[PDB]
RNA sequence: UUUUUU
RNA sequence: UUUUUU
RNA sequence: UUUUUU
RNA sequence: UUUUUU
């Protein structure tokens, strides 16, 4: 009767937020891994330049352990800040890892431990020398930068160090946009971002890393989750306005503008196209369940919080519920109308197992052959029937 | 008159929740079985790696007693946590078994009891040696991992131990999805999940157990209920958000996303297809009783609590009332419209004794030949009669 | 007439009333489609 | 799970 | 009791 | 009194 | 990202 079909809606709403309530216990505590991070102790430009060169070499090194690579990545990311240790310690929310901040102090060819020399330090020094030697020998004499003069470059001016560091941060931060979604199909959007930032003169093109180093760093970023979590935390903190933003922070926020809502193109495309742009072909007895699921998904997305846009980057378990597969019909309709309407829509790889070609064809027809689609008109267009006819005439 | 046919609804509602009230007594207490669990006492990676290798061997062992197999499974599942004993003791709700947590301490080829050596310990040591020998001899020299180098591998780095342990937990947790529903028809969805997690780089494919070991572990999991109860409790605890989630916890929750609502495909398919997607062929004097039963089932499901989705895994007696057989007509209609609408729907084995082919045909016709199915339109589509005609034209 | 499983029940009682059994058998199939009060307005479902 | 543009 | 997809 | 399915 | 006028 009347009561049923509403009890169903309440049941689905309750099932969506079924057990996602309360607070968990500390028993489910992940084992922690020690990660050694080399941060610059002082503000001298030469020390910071040598440190970032060392971090580039370590990241490029093939014999480097994963923990050393994560340490080098953390050193690189926090290089712009005047207090990298404070930035790392105050913007770390990774239960998987524990970070031991190490102030570099002075600067040799590698790093001088300067803590009980001879006792448990010489082995670390030889290890760092081996890492550097393997990094330099692995490449065919090619420096990490696309320009050989950028590697063996002496930096003593603060402005030059700042420019080079900003360029390195920009080139690193380009990769996060398509690091886990489709790392193989990258180097096109990344090149577009690099060209955009070069044309804006925000980055000096002299310090441009080669594509081999970029591929290695992207592979490291995709393999590791702690680096992604740290960078997402940095993005969230920068997104919060209120204070003055520096050049590095502004570049990071501009990149995060592209980073947001990555890996969830299906859901947002479904929203924008199938749900909005109201077409008379919506209520047809095969889209009502999908509409209810979509509404529940919007409520869940609002409930998640500030980490919702970067759900794929943090690899949230909630992301699976957002993926198409629970609403294949409306999703297929929406991507059909998207591919017919948006030219850019159509390069997306959507050869899934629930394509529903009938509904894709229905959406394709609904986009063009359906009708002009005159929605409720606040202004009284009494004589616009001929206008609608002319618009549909194309 | 008017009063009757409502007294009937009240009678059925009261009959559904007939005697499910009050609190039971302690007289009906199941006999408890002692289960010995070997947990790592320390955090040294080599000890944990040797312990999980021992647990793999014990699970693969054919001469192992069932209690030893359950102990090995509990050791494996709680291996990721830094305090496996606390995790087991704080997440155990099995009245059938009692768990005696045993800290391993040091690590020999097997396990050193290190408690009154010679007195009631030598026999246990010989038993463990026999278990290991039988496990190694039973296989044709094949290690549990698909790679022979993964077995005799020395682990001293924490990161490598964490990666291997996470891979083992993932491969174990894949099996729970189809362990009791259709264990024989597995290895397809399990392989799909493994490929998904490999492509996401969450699991290192080097530590990939062979299919023989996976089949043995799945058989053990299906035979035993205590392991299933413990893993369901872990899933419920992880599902409760609020705290930071580690890599193991995130993988477990992502797997539990697929685990949820398993073994109850008939009921949920009936809901989604027959009840929702409102078709004019619903109220036909043979579906009203099924609708009332379905509403009562929704109320019961809401009343059950957080354990409702994993009813088949815990083998609840309430699950029988949810199974089709009490509403065969609406169920047949719903599966008919599902097989006509959803391409994936149709691989389900539904050759039951109450198929009602007439109603299945009626649902098949209702899906396509019935009508376009225009539901109540909030937007006034005065000119969409031709749109509906074109949509029905297909 | 409706439930296939219904029919294995032994109901050869002394008050079977064959006339009413036949009436029920006809009511199950030959009576009508049996459209009950429809909350949703199916104005065009006569052909359905 | 993911593969557009921005 | 259960045998899809996710 | 009872003889189905679940 | 941007390419008018004012």
């Amino acid at each position: 009767m009347s009561d049923i079909f509403d009890e169903a809606a309440s049941f689905r709403s309750y099932q969506s937020k079924l057990g996602r309530d309360g607070r968990a216990s500390a028993a489910t505590a992940t084992l922690t891994t020690k990660i050694r991070i080399f941060v610059p102790a002082t503000n001298s430009p030469e020390l910071r330049w040598e440190l970032t060169l060392f971090a580039l070499d370590v990241i490029r090194s093939p014999s480097a352990a994963e923990s050393m690579k994560i340490g080098a990545a953390f050193t690189l990311i926090s290089m712009y800040s005047e207090r990298p240790g404070a930035l790392i310690r105050s913007l770390l929310n990774d239960p998987d890892i524990e970070a031991v901040i190490i102030d570099v102090g002075s600067m040799l060819n590698g790093i001088p431990v300067m803590e009980r020399r001879g006792d448990k330090a010489q082995e670390e020094m030889e290890g760092l020398m081996r890492i550097l030697k393997t990094a330099r020998e692995s490449s065919k004499g090619k420096t990490p930068f696309v320009d050989s003069r950028a590697y063996g470059l002496r930096i003593t001016d603060m402005s030059t160090l700042v420019s080079a560091v900003i360029t390195i941060e920009a080139q690193i931060w380009i990769l996060i946009a398509k690091a886990v979604t489709a790392p193989d199909t990258a180097e096109e959007s990344e090149t577009r971002r690099w060209a955009k930032y070069v044309q804006q003169k925000r980055v000096n093109p002299f310090f441009a890393l080669t594509q081999q180093w970029l591929t290695e760093m992207r592979n490291l970023l995709s393999q590791s989750l702690s680096v992604r979590k740290f960078m997402v935390e940095i993005l969230m903190e920068v997104k919060k306005g209120g204070s003055a933003k520096g050049r590095a922070v502004e570049i990071i926020s501009d990149i995060g503008n592209y980073v947001e809502e990555t890996g969830m193109a299906g859901f947002f495309a479904t929203i924008r196209f199938g749900l909005e742009t109201r077409y008379p072909a919506l209520a047809l007895n095969e889209f009502q369940s999908d509409l209810n699921t979509i509404k529940g998904l919007m409520l869940l997305y609002r409930e998640i919080g500030p980490r919702a846009p970067y759900m794929v980057l943090l690899e949230e378990s909630i992301q699976t519920k957002f993926a198409p597969g629970g609403y294949p019909l409306l999703w297929s309709f929406a991507m059909g109308v998207a591919t017919t309407i948006d030219r850019s829509m159509g390069a997306l790889n959507i050869n899934r197992g629930y394509l529903e070609p009938m509904y894709f064809r229905l959406g394709q027809k609904s986009a063009r052959h359906h009708a002009g689609g005159i929605d409720q008109n606040m202004a009284n267009k009494l004589g616009l029937n001929s206008d609608q006819v002319a618009e549909l005439a194309a």
